[PDB]
């Protein structure tokens, strides 16, 4: 199930594992990834993906961002 795989990815991104992805958490995941992004790229991606501006991306939102852009 592709959708199931997406949720696995979501679970991977959420280190805190509270059903939310934070720039800090996302930053750490990208760091482990062996990829080194700047704070601005990380923030811009997060803000671009932050629609409620809440500063965090929930799964539903992650799905919308992951499904599209
Ligand atoms: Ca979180
Ligand atoms: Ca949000």
């Amino acid at each position: 199930d592709s959708e199931e795989e997406l949720k696995e990815a979501f679970r991977v991104f959420d280190k805190d594992q509270n059903g939310f992805i934070s720039a800090a958490e996302l930053r750490h995941v990208m760091t482990n990834l062996g990829e080194k992004l700047t704070d601005e790229e990380v923030d811009e991606m997060i803000r671009e993906a932050d629609v409620d501006g809440d500063g965090q991306i929930n799964y539903e939102e992650f799905v919308k961002v992951m499904m599209a852009k």
